[PDB]
């Protein structure tokens, strides 16, 4: 199981959460940021050092909301891969 291909599954679990319209399009929005941000790598080698360059990358520039969001969005997306069983640990922290 690579990101992306994770993404993907994620965006459906998402859909079917029940969340506002409104929020739905941020979540998916960040979505989109994390994959222009991260390699469609196996979930496992995406390292603390990659998270760490593409959430600075908005931090730098003042996109406090931004990086705080896709930090978020991308820690629940690890944590519905480990509900899933395809890693074991959560390593946006």
């Amino acid at each position: 199981m690579t990101l992306h291909s994770w993404l993907d599954r994620y965006e459906k679990i998402l859909a079917s959460r029940g969340i506002k319209q409104k929020t739905l399009i941020n979540y998916m929005s960040k979505i989109k940021a994390i994959r222009r941000g991260l390699p469609d790598a196996p979930l496992e080698d995406i390292t603390t050092k990659e998270i760490a360059a593409m959430l600075n990358g908005y931090i730098d520039e003042g996109k406090a909301a931004s990086a705080k969001l896709i930090r978020s969005t991308l820690s629940d997306a690890f944590r519905e891969a480990i509900a899933e069983g395809h890693i074991t640990t959560n390593h946006v922290a």
